[PDB]
């Protein structure tokens, strides 16, 4: 037992939004409101200076969230545990 390693939500949650330019065909993590789980999305198309269209390829749902909830996909989070390129 004793299995529980919160890195994504942990790091993200603890961290705070940051001013970054979102480009097409990019990876990032969006923060849900009604829920407390960080989902990954793909920069589909920038709508406004605050809104951005992303794709939850992870699950398979096309939607658009606010850059205020968006977060840069940290490398560490990408490779949690065993590191190997």
């Amino acid at each position: 037992g004793s299995s529980g390693s919160s890195g994504m939500i942990a790091a993200y949650e603890n961290s705070k939004w940051e001013p970054v330019k979102w480009e097409n065909d990019m990876h990032c993590a969006v923060k849900i409101q009604d829920k407390n789980q960080w989902r990954r999305g793909q920069i589909i198309r920038m709508v406004t200076d605050t809104l951005v269209e992303v794709l939850l390829y992870d699950v398979g749902v096309e939607l658009v969230v606010n850059v205020d909830c968006l977060r840069k996909l940290e490398e560490n989070l990408k490779t949690m545990g065993r590191l190997s390129l």
